């Protein structure tokens, strides 16, 4: 049934496509398929998601699951596991983990795996059990499971900075595209304005500044035209603006 | 000794990491691994990359082969096979392809995994053997393996288009930043050049189409200046120009 198992991790895999990652969801589904306690622990050792179906009497888990966090000690040691490890408990007698942090295997089989991807030590997944042995066939799919959360570490940071930099980049791009007396007439307009929104008197400023009118609104319209904000006016006596892009006023805070 | 089959894909996907795709190595890797033929064509069924172990006399594939291509026929029906399909020879009794498309497994055992990544059918992963059967513990590397390239033909496809785009978007932009004039003499400058490359004497393009040589000059400068184009001058009695943005010229075209 193995085949179907991993066939549940690809489709788990398929299914995540278009909709924002969530580990939470990932944990349980391989707390399901690999039938254990599933922890997926950041490169900086945050908690990102963690499913159990099985109680196990360990302190210092416990303790992390509330920090939702390691202490800097383990994050470190965690990070220097440089591959798989299996089936260790209180008695395993080996390299990894200096004495004084082995109370993380206070009770029950811990099996360690590096989430590696994009060429990056992501973090690290760790699978518990209270006494039943990791074989191959589990190793298998907690490996195959660790390679797909690594590949859902990275659509993440990578959804992030593709908005991030699309972003700024159409400000630039609108910015670009404004004359002097514009972009002036936007300083003074945002300079005057009490942050991401509010209305003023387009023909005062006018006056107030030494810009036409017929350009401040026109400089606001390039703006909206590139989709930074949104304008709408009152008849006069008032026009009234809110920005749509929050990278915006910072970009321009930069000039 | 599947779990160690499964970690050198696991490795091989890892090794990728910051190298451009590769399908050929890719397949001969799953080749080696899985010990039979393989074959990665994509979703409009053109051949990505392949490698072989065992000679088949298949004459459908070598004309495939020799197409680098399916015929749209093929492709289609390819395209329809919904989930992995297993050991098909020319006796198999099922429903994935019309009897005129038989020719396909006119010998040996033929298996079909879908290439599914990103929410999309991306391609299909074709693997043939002489004679021994595909097991299981096949099915699985195979499925890992196609998998695998999913996210690869992703990345592939991805850095394409976001070089191609950003090409073009610069060109535009730096369009943008042009006078009618500075504009118009791009243009008959390149009306004159002979392709990619070439030189001519700026000053007589100018008595030539009446436009001062100071702002053929700054045209160039501002293309050079978004990087656009290479200028070098040789004391003039020339000046001398290199596009270094494929893009540049085709859109030029457009005007």
């Amino acid at each position: 049934a193995l085949l179907q198992k991993t066939r549940i991790i690809n489709s788990m895999l398929q299914a995540a496509a278009g909709k924002p990652v969530n580990f939470k969801e990932m944990a349980e589904t391989l707390r399901d398929v690999i039938d254990s306690n599933i922890f997926v622990v950041s490169r900086r050792g945050k908690l990102l998601g963690y499913s159990i179906n099985q109680q196990i009497e360990n302190d210092r888990m416990k303790k992390m699951l509330e920090d939702r966090q390691f202490p800097e000690e383990y994050t470190k040691n965690l990070f220097n596991v440089p591959e798989t490890s299996s089936n260790l408990d209180i008695n395993s007698e080996y390299t990894a983990f200096p004495v004084e942090n082995r109370d993380l295997f206070q009770a029950g089989l811990t099996t360690i795996v590096p989430i590696i991807g994009g060429g990056e030590r992501l973090g690290t997944l760790i699978l518990s059990r209270l006494q039943d042995q990791f074989n191959d066939d589990d190793l298998i799919l907690a490996e195959y499971g660790a390679t797909v959360v690594g590949m859902e570490i990275l659509r993440e940071k990578a959804e992030e900075i593709e908005e991030e930099a699309r972003s700024k980049a159409v400000v630039q791009m609108a910015i670009s595209s404004l004359s002097y007396s514009e972009l002036e007439a936007i300083e003074h307009i945002f300079e005057e304005l009490d942050g991401n929104e509010g209305l003023l008197v387009a023909s005062k400023i006018a006056d107030r500044v030494g810009i036409t009118r017929s350009v401040i609104v026109n400089a606001l319209r390039k703006l909206e035209s590139a989709g930074v904000i949104e304008s709408r006016s009152l008849g006069m006596k008032g026009t009234y603006i809110k920005v749509l892009n929050n990278k915006f006023l910072i970009e321009l805070e930069n000039l």
